[PDB]
């Protein structure tokens, strides 16, 4: 019965920064793994960041030191500060909620578009 929402996203110029932030219905505590995800139409969808109830923080390759998941605990969200971004990052982002007490909730979604303009 879990609900995420994802916001932020959108247009973004070369080098540019956005931060994508993932609302979540029940007590961010509650979930044990609060991940990142990206898919553009026509690609496989791509593991982006992840954080654990702990605080450990994965990242792909990709992203390392240019992407950062945190969480906020009293606005009960999970951000994704993403930095010197490029065209090869436009995605939409979904935010993936694991609680193992074993189950899966994705948000819908939210473009990401990085263009010179």
């Amino acid at each position: 019965q879990v609900k995420l929402q994802e916001s932020g996203g959108g247009l973004v110029q070369p080098g540019g920064s956005l931060r994508l932030s993932c609302a979540s219905s029940v007590p961010i505590f509650a979930i044990t793994v609060m991940g990142w995800y990206r898919q553009a139409p026509g690609k496989q969808r791509e593991l982006v960041a992840g954080i654990k109830r702990s605080g450990d923080t994965n990242y792909a390759d990709s992203v390392k030191g240019r992407f950062t998941i945190s969480r906020d605990d009293a606005k009960n969200t999970v951000f994704l500060q993403m930095n010197s971004l490029t065209t090869e990052d436009t995605a939409v982002y979904y935010c993936n909620a694991q609680i193992l007490s074993g189950t899966d909730y994705w948000g819908q979604g939210t473009q990401v578009t990085v263009s010179s303009g």
